[PDB]
């Protein structure tokens, strides 16, 4: 009796990430597994990530979900991974033969978020549980599914008030993505619709524990069932997979040749590119804060567009000025593997709660400079746990300069805080006791798994 | 449905390492598999192995054998190995309760070849499907089998006659496991009461594929069936694990640097250790020859008692002396990979059947030099196979001591023989066609999984 769960994956790496560490996870709880991926992906990153996943993971399926052939010019934005996001959803009626076709008969159809209101219908027809996979935090997905009631609440769009999160701390319109803000966007009635779509579900799937929350979900939980809601299911934090550590790369070398604690990490995900002023103030900061440095650097959003160089950007002495401090690439590294070097001492991150998670699981302090979306959200929940810090002051990435004198100041600051250290033990300590047996996921998930049976 | 299939290990690194590529690939293939150790373990690497498969594979389950308290006084032998099977084998009245308290209920009880004969009345008292898993040859199963009929002959062992073998080429007493000529001996007793209760077993797992024994499997197997015989499953080549292959390794980095096909690879296995005068001559050899290579050393049986240098036993200025023409090495290595480097173009073996079916699915010619054991007839099936060769004028290595000059002269031979390396490339898409869907193995394994069901 080995039930069979099949994934909906849409695009983003940010998404696509903690998918098929869920799935192997799956595996790795007696499930048999079959992923509906679809071709071409946005990023090479994705496309990797899968192979490396059926590579090393061969009795793990892959069904490609065929799409319709796509028009962007009814599309009110240029973003290529919302754009790809939409267009898996307009052909949510073509997933359903998809999902016949496979055998064994399955039990679970885990769907991405982003993609749940199209293929939420599909799931009911199938008379299959219907699974939201939610790539973000718990007050992040609350806020989702309060959302929608918020915009209704309103005859149009508004200072800076507060939206209220039942069983979290309120959020004001400031950490509300400023893409939402604008009622006609793509990704804001994606937003809205989703997360009235949330309600539609058999339970919810975060990538969190029950300790990281602070205890507030089992309470949180029956307050639902009250309502007839479904359940926050904690099966986090989603362990990394066993091809997602290559021992032998290029920063690891230069990692090993340096004191422990002493390298800032520096990363704003995948999905993101800083601006030329942002990022050149960034390297003066790095090199004002008289700290080692880790630095990743993204000129161009996808990763299969970015083919300038630093020398075409800060110029060629500038970068042969940083360089001689720290470490500078503008290449795809392991941050998992980098995050859980001895030598790492703090990160400097955007907030996504993917890279976030890796930090939590290799307890390491985290200084949260937002950009956009629901990052900001994340940089409380950070806050709250007593594992990170984050300016304020510095608002958005994507709205505000900040100048390298404050940013050295600040890292100054992030390697010389020891309570977010002393918390980092606790909470890496927390975390793993959290999936190991008769812990917080480990119960959740295999809760999950007797249902199906 | 999954079947819930079980397995029994026992000492010794070449029994180890089978016994766990089979646990995963049988996971790779939807079956629930369960491990079932003993410790302390005799060497270190079979501890590290088990830990590492544990690692990659958290859905394979451990079930630790706690065994009797054994006094080695009254067995006849010094070699910890066998007193370590046999302290197994002494406690199998115990198997039972461990074996009822596996939820979910099992599919199947995979046994080792040398812990049959005590385990095997376990799984007929719970009516579980016994299966041999067998670490040699299918010639050498042949061989365990006929065994004790032909010593039952004998009022008392003994010249150079031949021991037939049904639906092989015959055995002299010249290629039987030279301990078993006296059989008081505790391996020979165990080599007795083993190969006679192989037939109650409702199959015989072999790391092998038909095309390599030259098609005369099925003949022999419903030559079997009507003997009223558990059929020879073929299911090999069982392919290694992703935690053997680390890229960043020592040696591999020296290999990178070498031309293709130039240099020899060297080495004996675990258990065994050559002399002090063989290793020396050995050391001549090698740079005699005039070729490139990677010499493995072991001056102790267990990994775990070898301090001492080669400096202690070479010699300072030889060591240095013979550093400079190859890579020397007294510690473990990855054999797989290093067979599998670009660069290695043989292959002098003792003739332990994992090191040969390693060097079959890397498709490397070999030089079998025949130490103990089951190696002479590994050696003739190797040679008839076209891949490998042997010069008996050698002997046994633990009776005969081959100087340097007939060593490197022969690994020149070995060298600049071009019908073992057509065969190689030949054998090795062979074996690669028979794990493939449709091929040998896979159909036998599916047969197997599919009977379980
Ligand atoms: O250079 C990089 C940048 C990104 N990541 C991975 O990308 C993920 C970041 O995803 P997240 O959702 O947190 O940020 P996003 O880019 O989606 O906004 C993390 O898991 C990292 O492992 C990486 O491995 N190397
Ligand atoms: O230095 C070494 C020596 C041995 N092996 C492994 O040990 C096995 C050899 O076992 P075999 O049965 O062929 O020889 P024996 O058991 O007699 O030692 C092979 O799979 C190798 O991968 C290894 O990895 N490194």
């Amino acid at each position: 009796s080995c039930p069979h769960v099949a994934l909906l994956l849409s695009s983003g790496m940010g998404h696509l990430t903690p998918c098929l560490r869920f799935a192997a996870t799956l595996v790795q709880h007696h499930c048999r597994v079959t992923i509906i991926t679809n071709y071409p992906t946005v990023s090479v990153a994705e496309s990797r990530a899968i192979s490396l996943l059926l590579s090393d993971f061969p009795q793990i399926t892959e069904k490609q979900f065929h799409l319709l052939p796509f028009d962007p010019s009814t599309a009110n934005t240029t973003d290529p991974f919302f754009l790809r996001v939409e267009a898996i959803r307009r052909s949510a009626h073509l997933l359903n033969p998809l999902l016949s076709s496979i055998s064994p008969p399955l039990s679970a159809l885990v769907i991405d978020s982003s993609l749940f209101s199209s293929f939420v219908p599909v799931a009911a027809n199938l008379d299959l549980p219907s699974y939201v996979l939610f790539t973000s935090s718990t007050r992040m997905c609350s806020l989702e599914e309060t959302f929608p009631a918020f915009v209704a609440s309103k005859t149009n769009f508004q200072l800076d008030d507060v939206i209220e999160i039942p069983g979290f701390s309120p959020v004001p319109v400031s950490s509300v993505p400023p893409v939402a803000l604008n009622l006609n966007h793509l990704f804001t009635t994606m937003l809205i619709q989703n997360g009235q779509s949330f309600r539609k579900a058999n339970g919810i799937l975060i990538n969190t524990f029950e300790a990281l929350e602070g205890g507030i979900l089992p309470g949180i939980n029956d307050k639902r069932a009250a309502d007839g809601l479904p359940p926050y299911c904690s099966v986090g934090p989603l362990l990394p997979c066993k091809f997602e550590k290559t021992e032998c790369s290029a920063p690891v070398k230069w990692l090993d040749d340096q004191p422990e604690g002493s390298v800032v990490y520096v990363s704003f995900g995948s999905h993101f590119a800083l601006s030329s002023e942002q990022i050149k103030e960034l390297g003066d900061g790095l090199i004002r804060s008289g700290c080692r440095f880790l630095w990743v650097v993204k000129c161009k959003k996808v990763d299969q567009e970015d083919e300038e160089s630093l020398d075409e950007l800060l110029g060629r002495d500038v970068l042969e000025k940083i360089k001689k401090y720290g470490f500078v690439i503008k290449n795809w590294v392991n941050q998992q593997e980098i995050l859980d070097h001895r030598a790492v001492g703090g990160f400097v991150t955007h907030g996504g709660w993917n890279s976030s998670m890796e930090a939590v699981w290799h307890g390491v302090p985290m200084l949260v400079w937002p950009q956009f979306g629901d990052q900001k959200i994340n940089a409380e929940v950070i806050e709250r746990s007593g594992l990170g810090m984050w300016v304020k002051r510095w608002g958005w990435g994507t709205q505000q300069l900040v100048k390298g004198e404050e940013i050295g100041e600040r890292i100054k600051d992030l390697m010389g805080n020891n309570p977010l250290r002393v918390r980092a033990k606790t909470l890496r300590e927390e975390a793993r006791k959290a999936i190991e047996v008769g812990g917080s996921s480990e119960k959740t998930l295999k809760e999950l798994i007797e249902n199906w049976k």
